């Protein structure tokens, strides 16, 4: 517990930007794309206030669109005069990819007539189209090879506080490492994360705060009409924070709650407001209709786990059930806990021959063990327990492709 | 039940089917045997035909067919086993966990196929397991892939009955004869000895 990310005050001014969404949409083969961005107001409406939207490759501008305030109409009592949309076209972008993180920056300015700076506010902007298609996840057309792990926010000695030398440190290990795709295993990360993956290049799914594992059953909670507006709050702040880095490609509800009602009606709220990215989530037997995506977690490669309600299928075999359409890629599967990964080259061989089995990501990066020291003052890795913590679950902590202190198993 | 149109010989092999002069003659191929066989419940499948690859005379035969009788699916293997022209992936050959991905006309493990892009129809092999003479190996693996995939709902095997004919010796004793033995050539030997029972029906 306690005051674990950063604090900070900022000024903006009385009559600012307060929110901006951007997207890219595309023609068929990629060599045209509109940015259109969406900017909101707060304060008192002028008429000689413009917003004017930039986009940069670069120190060189390619891209510009300067209007007044005031959106379509949108229904009977007319439109947003807070708000106003700006399109740019662009010629032949430089896409973004894991592979190839290319990246140009918008500049959101909202000024006057006459050329007077209000305030502006800005991002990096990757030109990438996420879309389910005929059973296959596409980036840019071509179809996806998640090469992904979970991982936590975790360090040995800081506890879950990150901080930009750990999170660089793993960047460069799990791209040196063939990764490359990170799941937010279970929550928002704090903002520089995504920063870091628009920029050194990794597939991110962002994923709610959410999870009531120990509820029984395990839609306890989500089921219940009475806690929609609790985890509301988690998606959709969540969506609002995070929905312009190019990075995250795929939102997830949350996890091990369940499939609840909340869940049906939240991925509704997503698709509505944001039509660029799936919505996945695993809980209630990983194929609901709270999913885009098969995402079972430890689902095995040819061994079927027929369990009651929640069935862990063959991954081959889940493909094809009988109306099943969907692609596949596991939210956890290669359990790394100790001498771990036997079988792991299994999973890598049908995701090559099944065009549908789209990978995964491994549980998961690094071990949850703490630094204790001995009566010499000598540090040790701790686990469940060694603080006198109980009941606890022992070394199930541990469960990393490195050790805390990025040492790698 | 399946319309006597094979032509497999043919360079490529769909060279008649494609053809609209030979459309009159397929044609009564297929209408006449669903007009002599539709009211046989044994009947539950009508097939286009074996080996003749895949013309535009098979799709408005199978078009005839769903017409006439909606009563039964159509299959057809030719052209690659899941075109326009078939109800069921209905492979000949395609092993259960190895690709064979030939040119234009794949054998996708069975497996693998069910759930390529976009398909979604049952997959039941319109030849697999040849019995050619000592075989079988590899039998238990079809069964253990049917049993665990609903859409995978089984095969014909390759096939009932050894084509052996019987010639006499010079002292009169019968003997069991195949491909060139009657002095026929071109021939292609002891190919025509595929079945899990011998011809007077002694098992394999
Ligand atoms: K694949
Ligand atoms: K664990
Ligand atoms: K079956
Ligand atoms: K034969
Ligand atoms: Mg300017």
């Amino acid at each position: 517990s306690g005051i674990f990310r950063d604090v900070s005050l900022l000024h903006k001014p009385t009559t600012q930007i307060s929110d901006f969404h951007v997207a890219t949409r595309f023609n068929d083969d990629f060599s045209r794309a509109v940015l259109e961005a969406e900017v909101q107001m707060c304060g008192e409406l002028r008429d000689y206030l413009r917003v004017t939207v930039s986009l940069w490759q670069g120190e060189t501008q390619v891209a510009s669109g300067t209007a007044p305030f005031g959106g379509e109409i949108i229904d009977e009592r007319g439109g947003y005069a807070d708000r106003v949309t700006l399109r740019l076209n662009v010629e032949n972008p430089k896409l973004w990819s894991a592979e190839i993180p290319n990246l140009y920056r918008a500049v959101v300015e909202l000024h006057t007539a006459d050329g007077t700076l209000i305030e502006a506010e800005a991002c990096d902007v990757g030109f990438r189209e996420v879309r389910i298609e005929n059973g296959l996840l596409l980036l840019n057309g071509k179809p996806l090879l998640i090469r992904g792990v979970n991982r936590h926010e975790h360090h040995p000695l800081h506890g879950q506080v990150m901080d930009e030398q750990t999170m660089v440190q793993d960047i460069l290990l799990m791209k040196q490492n063939n990764f490359n795709a990170v799941r937010c295993s279970h929550y928002p990360n704090h903002p520089l994360w995504y920063t870091l993956c628009d920029r050194y290049g990794l597939y991110v799914v962002d994923e709610a705060n959410i999870e009531t594992h120990g509820m029984v059953p395990m839609n306890r909670l989500t089921d219940d009409p009475r806690w929609l507006p609790a985890m509301s709050e988690r998606v959709t702040r969540m969506v609002q924070r995070d929905r312009n880095h190019p990075s995250v490609i795929i939102w997830s509800l949350g996890n091990e709650s369940g499939h609840g009602a909340n869940h049906d009606a939240l991925y509704r709220w997503i698709k509505s407001v944001d039509p660029s990215r799936p919505v996945q989530y695993e809980g209630g037997g990983a194929d609901t209709t709270a999913t885009d995506i098969i995402c079972p977690m430890y689902a095995r490669v040819d061994e079927d786990q027929p369990f009651p309600a929640v069935p862990k299928w063959s991954i081959k075999k889940w493909l094809s059930l009988p109306g099943e359409t969907r692609p596949l890629i596991l939210c956890e599967y290669a359990h790394a806990m100790g001498n771990s990964l036997g079988g792991f080259a299994k999973y890598w061989q049908a995701f090559r021959q099944y065009p549908r089995l789209q990978g995964g990501f491994v549980w998961d990066w690094v071990d949850q063990s703490l630094i204790k020291y001995d009566e010499n003052g000598n540090p040790w890795s701790a686990y469940g327990g060694d603080f006198g913590d109980t009941p606890n679950d022992r070394q199930f902590c541990m469960n990393g492709l490195v050790f805390a202190d990025r040492t790698p198993h």
